[PDB]
């Protein structure tokens, strides 16, 4: 019955093999939440690396993949050497891919379908722009996002919903504890008609964007909010308080 | 006075950990001419592992980075995270970015600039598509394109340029030897003209696209190429023959 909280840090581009060890040594070391499932999403150069490093109940996740196995795909990875690695999650569709890299809603679904077919959990990312936002079109955008990843998904257990308004990322501009609940109330919501009841329930759908140690108890406390997917936050120390959230 | 040979292999997005592991105990015992520079292009996940495997002598390049040294950027990896695992090479404007991944001039001039700033070699890709070598073109496209790096080129020495023209990349379509040297003649004449006669005759132009063992001796004989980039052959054993392509 009761969704497994999820926290992931994804750590973008940044680190180098001796302050990622500092922080690894401090989430090894740490008191984190029997309850809570920990991701870290690392730079592909250092996935190896973290899976070594990092205690077992830590999970690994990369922060792109491609969407066939191997071939002429200079700078790509696959979902096989994620886990040739021992990495067990990708992240897919953040807002970096699809706005700066320009990653469309067809080439993330073929991904998402890509990786699940190789038994890698997903962190499948939606999110609305500003302008988008004050238009009164967010459920519009969100929805057909969701329908792009859900008509690839055949089985939702190693799938994770985030997500993060463009706006709130990076930005420091958190969402509001309400405005949060009712996107992911409708999102769950969309999951019940369109997908299935125990869909529904069972899917985690984690919140993004400008998440801290100061802001992450009223947010979780949400009926709806099954966790976080923290970036800059996940860099620093109190990432540990926000992987505690609920305690 | 005389270039050193240059022989690039870019296993592009394969391998796992077994398979990489095998080549890199062929090319550690193989029999490598001293006179050839050589550097193996591995995919980002397995940089570190290369580096630590594959003998001091032979260099290994990052197969794409992005051109700021830390950030939000999802996916992405830079030149120092590069650097910090010791690969010495980037590999910037391939034809698959370009192509596939709509890399432009602008963005593969500004990660040129970054790399070499942050102090590592750059394999630098032109080349022309199959339309426009029809079209009599082809000077025309490969002129423009070595411009938008060159005007991002303070210091020559640790820049190699690598033609490599669309339709031969992975077709087995490959370059007769006058296609080649009409091209690296044409470019040497141009970085003469537009740079220096120092950085025309110090500078290596390198050709690729279905370079094999079989063909690789009458390619290397031209008096303007001074290596190759091996895609689909630099995964195989005669990887070796093409290193000694001059023996």
């Amino acid at each position: 019955a009761p969704r497994k909280f999820f926290v992931g840090g994804n750590w973008k581009m940044n680190g180098d093999k001796k302050s990622l060890g500092e922080l690894i040594h401090t989430l090894n070391g740490a008191k984190l939440s029997a309850d809570t499932e920990v991701v870290c999403g690392a730079p592909s150069i250092y996935l190896d690396f973290a899976r070594q490093k990092l205690d077992a109940k830590i999970g690994v996740a990369a922060q792109n993949c491609y969407k066939v196995p191997k071939g002429a795909f200079t700078g790509e990875i696959s979902p096989a050497m994620i886990k040739d690695i021992g990495a067990a999650w990708v992240i897919l569709g953040h807002s970096e891919r699809r706005h700066v890299f320009g990653e469309s809603d067809e080439l993330i679904g073929q991904k998402v379908a890509h990786a699940l077919a190789e038994g890698l959990g997903v962190i499948a990312c939606i999110g609305e722009k500003l302008d988008e936002r004050e238009a009164g079109i967010t459920e519009k955008v969100v929805f057909e996002q969701t329908k792009a990843i859900a008509d690839n998904v055949k089985d939702w257990s190693k799938v994770v919903l985030a997500y993060e308004p463009v706006w709130a990322i990076g930005t420091g501009k958190v969402a509001t504890p309400q405005q949060a609940q009712e996107v992911h109330e409708k999102l769950r919501g969309w999951l019940k008609s369109h997908v299935s009841d125990a869909v529904a329930q069972s899917t985690r759908i984690i919140y993004g964007g400008s998440v801290t140690g100061g802001n992450c108890k009223e947010l979780a406390s949400q009926h709806d909010v099954d966790g976080f997917l923290v970036g800059g936050a996940s860099l620093k120390p109190e990432f540990v308080d926000i992987i505690n959230a609920k305690h």
